[PDB]
């Protein structure tokens, strides 16, 4: 399949080179996989989700995404137009309030929730969780992310937007999950992207167009935008049977475009998520 005039990030994950415009992907498109978007919620009614999104848990008064961030991330995972894995099932877990903030205890609880809830869902091709969030280092947040991964969920987390080593942020610094840096359309590390030895992979994160609340769309930037590209890619690859939740991060790294990025500090991987699609 080919989506013409796709958002640059989708084009980039299906090309060995920057600057293309078509997103090439196998039509299976993540069908049969599930992605939990642990964030400010998902506006599931957005037409771009085609009924494939639903809220499954909120830690606040409402499950509505009153912010937009979670809806944006969800759209990069799995919306029709903006999504990597266009046929995946999306499940929203609202751990962040409508200002985009959440206490660590709530974020942990939301991770534990996913680890259990997945057992109640039909996800024959496997389960991914996308965590476009983080704060300062917390062993308890890291341990929650590790548990979620151990439970059989492909966990992708944002590296953070501090232009610093991700070792000082969580859950970015948890080794066992897939920690995602951000790049821009010119294959530079995004100016805000964290870096460091704990990064596993980069994905497109600067000026990413996706869904927004009120049935709208907008372009925003962050490691939060790179993370759902990787989460979506994992779902896509899992549907194709090329990898499993436990191994998807390493598979993505092994099959990534290598050395294409600039302003990568020594010691940080130079790997950009790539679907290796061949018609
Ligand atoms: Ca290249
Ligand atoms: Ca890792």
């Amino acid at each position: 399949a080919a989506q013409t005039n796709a958002p640059w990030g989708l084009a980039r994950i299906s090309s060995t080179s920057p600057g293309t415009s078509t997103y090439y992907y196998d039509e299976s498109a993540g069908q049969g996989s599930c992605v939990y978007v642990i964030d400010t919620g998902i506006e599931a009614s957005h037409p771009e989700f085609e009924g494939r999104a639903q809220m499954v848990k909120t830690y606040y008064y409402s499950s509505r995404d009153g912010n937009g961030h979670g809806t944006h991330c969800a759209g990069t995972v799995g919306s029709r137009t903006y999504g990597v894995a266009k046929k995946t099932q999306l499940f929203g877990v609202k751990v962040l309030d409508d200002n985009g903030s959440g206490q660590y205890s709530t974020i942990i609880a939301g991770m534990d929730f996913v680890a259990s809830d997945k057992n109640n869902r039909n996800c024959p091709k496997g389960v991914v969780a996308s965590l476009s969030l983080g704060g300062g280092y917390s062993s308890s947040v890291n341990s929650a992310a590790a548990r979620l991964q151990s439970s059989g969920v492909m966990v992708a987390v944002a590296a953070g937007n501090n232009n610093a080593d991700a070792r000082n942020y969580s859950p970015a610094s948890e080794p066992s999950v897939c920690t995602v840096g951000a790049s821009d359309r010119y294959d530079r590390r995004s100016s805000f992207s964290n870096y460091g030895s704990v990064l596993d992979i980069f994905g497109p994160g600067t000026d990413i167009l996706s869904t927004w609340i009120g049935g709208s769309t907008r372009s925003i930037s962050g490691t939060s935008m790179a993370t759902p590209h990787v989460a979506g890619l994992a779902a896509y690859l899992m549907t194709l049977g090329k990898t499993t939740a436990a191994s998807a991060c390493r598979y993505i790294a092994d099959t990534a475009n290598k050395g294409d990025l600039s302003n990568i500090p020594f010691g940080t991987v130079n790997l950009l998520a790539y679907n290796n699609y061949q018609a």
